[PDB]
């Protein structure tokens, strides 16, 4: 049950990362 | 720039629903 939400928090912060960038950089 | 801030939105909104689904459900 947490195996996704793992996986799901990994893809959640890519995903907030590469919107950071393509902000600012 | 703009459209690189979109894509990336939108790709974190639906890496956040996906994270809040695996939590609640």
């Amino acid at each position: 049950y947490y195996k996704e939400i793992a996986h799901a928090l990994f893809s959640a912060l890519f995903a907030l990362s590469e919107l950071y960038i393509a902000v600012r950089y």
